[PDB]
C-alpha cells in the first residue's frame, strides 16, 4: 500500500522528464529544473447509471397498450377512461473508475538567466510547460514559472 | 500498526525532498531546510449513495402506466382518480476510499541569507514551495517560510 | 498492551526530531530542545452513518406511484385522496477509525541564548515550530517556547 | 493484574524523564527533580450510540409514503386523515475505549537555587512543564513548582 | 487471596518511594519519613447503562409513521386521532470495572529539624506531597505532615 508513492513517482517523474525535454531546446541543456505534484485518486469507485427517456409527451411516448373508454350522454354527463401501459427506452451505463488517475498536478519550473528573459519569451515558456503537463483547468492544475538566475 | 509511522515518513520525506530540489538551484544548495508534516487518514472507509432524479415535472417524467379515469355531470358533480407508476432515473456510486490520505500538512522552510533576501525573491520562493507541497487551501494546508541567518 | 507506550514514543520522537532540525539552522546545532507530550488514540470505533435526502418538496422528490382521486359534487362537496410512493436518495458511509490518532500535543521548546533573541526573532521560531508539530487548534494544541540561558 | 503498576509506572516514568529533559538546559544537568502520579483507567468499556435525526419539521423529513385523504362538505363537515411512512438518517458509533489511558496527572517539581529565582522565571517553568505533562484541565491535572535550595 | 495484601503493598511503596524522592532534596536525605495506607477496591464489578434521549418535544423526536385523522363537523363535533411511532436515539455503555483501584488514601509525613520549619517551607512541603500522593479530594484522601525532631 505504500506501492501507491512508487506509482505516485512514476506520474511525477514522467512529466517531469517532459517538461525538461520540450525546454532543454530552448533555455539550455541545464538551464531548467521542473518538480511536479501529483495527487491521485487510489480509492476505488463503481458507479451504474439508469437514465430512462421521458415519455410525457404523446408524440413521442411509446404504447404498448391502451384502453380508452369515452362515454357521453346529452344535463351532459360525460366519462373517460382511459388505461396506457408504456414501453420505456432505458439506457444503462456501469463505470468501474480507474484506480489511480490524475486528480490535480502542481508544477514549479525555475528557469536560468541568459540577465532576465522577455516578458515574451517567458510566456512562450509557460504555454509550452502547460502542455507538457497536461495542464487541465477543471482539474484545478496548477503551475508556477518562474526566472532566476542559478548558482 | 507502527508502519504508519514509517509510512507518513515516505510522504514527508518526499514533499521535503521536492522542495529542496526546487529551491536548490535559487537559494543555493545547502540554502534551504525544509520539514514537512502530513496528518494522513488510515481510516478504512466505505460509501454508497443513491441519487434518484426528481420526477416531480411532468415534462421529466417517465410512465410506466397510467389509469386516468375522469368522470363529470352537469350541480356539477366532477371527478377524476388518477394512478401513475413511474420509472425512475437511479445513480448508484460505491466508493471504497484510500487509506493513506493526506488530510492536511504543514511545511516549514528556513532560507539562509546571501544580507536578507528581498520581499519579492521571498514571495518567489513562497509560491514555489506552494506547488512542491501540492498546497491545496481546501485541505488547509500551512506553509511558513522565514528568512535568516544560518550557522 | 503496554505497546502503546513504545508507540507513542515513537510518535513523539518523530515531531521532536522535526522540531530541533528546523530550527538547528536557525539557533545552532544545539541551542535548541523541544520535547512533545502526544495524547493518542488507542479506542477502537466504528460508525455507520445513513442519510436520506429530504423529499419534502415536491420538485425534487422522486415518486414511483402517486394515486390521485380528486371527486367533487357542487353544498360544496368536495374530496382529494392521494397515495404516493417514494423513492429516497440514501448514502451509507462506514468508517472504521484508525487506532493510534493524535488527539492533542504538547510541545515545549528552549532555546538558548545568543543575549535575548529578538521578540521578532522568536515569533518566527513560534511559526516555524508551529508547522513542525503540525500544529492544529481544532486538536487543542499547545506549544510553548521559552528564551532562556543554558548551562 | 499487577502489571498495571508495571505500566503505570512507565506512564510516569516517561511524563517524568522529559519534565526534567526540558528543565535541565534551564536550571542546570541536577537542579530539578519531579515526580508524576498518574491515575490510569483500567476498566473495560463499549458503548453503542445510536442517534436519529429529527424529522419534525416537514422541510427536512424524508417521506417513504403519504396517504393523504382530505374530505370537506359544506354545516362544514371537514376531514382529512394522513398518514406518513418515513425515511430516518440513523447513525451508529460503537467505541471500544483503550484500557490504560491517563485519567488524572499530578506533577511536582522542585528547582534548586542559584537565591531565589525570579517570579518570572519561574512562570516559565510552569508553563514549559505544563507542555511536558500534556496537562490538561479537563482531566483535573494538577501540578506543584516550588524553588529551594537542595542538600 | 492474600495476594491482595502483597498488591495493596506495591500500591503503598510506590506512593511512599515517590513521596520521599521529591522530598529529599529539600529536607535531606534522610530527614523525611513517609508511611502511606491505600483502601483497595478488590470487588469485581459490572455495570450497563442504558440511556434513551428524551423525544417529548416534537421539534426533536424522530418518527417512523405518523397517522393523523383530523375529523371536524360544524354543534361543533371535532375530533383528532393520532397514532406516532418513533424512533429512539439509545447509548448503551457496558463497563467492568478493574479489580484493584485505590478508593482512599491515608499518608503520613514526618520531617526533620533543620530549629522548627518555617510555617511557608512547611506548605511548600504538604503541597509537594499532595502532588506526590496523587491527592484526590473527590476519594477522600487525608495527608498529615508533622515537623518534630528524629532521635
Amino acid at each position: 500500500n505504500d506501492a501507491q508513492l512508487k506509482f505516485a513517482n512514476d506520474v511525477e517523474s514522467r512529466i517531469q522528464r517532459r517538461i525538461e525535454a520540450i525546454l532543454s531546446p530552448i533555455v539550455g541543456n541545464g538551464n531548467v529544473h521542473a518538480q511536479v505534484t501529483a495527487q491521485l485518486d487510489f480509492a476505488n469507485k463503481e458507479q451504474t447509471e439508469e437514465h430512462y427517456s421521458p415519455n410525457g409527451d404523446a408524440s413521442k411516448a411509446t404504447l404498448r397498450s391502451r384502453q380508452l373508454n369515452i362515454s357521453e350522454q346529452v344535463p351532459r354527463s360525460t366519462q373517460r377512461n382511459e388505461t396506457s401501459n408504456y414501453e420505456v427506452d432505458r439506457t444503462i451505463r456501469h463505470t468501474k473508475m480507474n484506480v489511480g488517475d490524475i486528480e490535480r498536478l502542481s508544477v514549479a519550473v525555475v528557469v536560468n538567466y541568459k540577465l532576465p528573459l522577455t516578458a515574451d519569451q517567458m510566456k512562450q515558456i509557460e504555454d509550452l510547460t502547460r502542455e507538457a503537463m497536461g495542464f487541465s483547468d477543471k482539474r484545478g492544475d496548477t503551475l508556477n514559472v518562474v526566472n532566476s538566475p542559478f548558482s
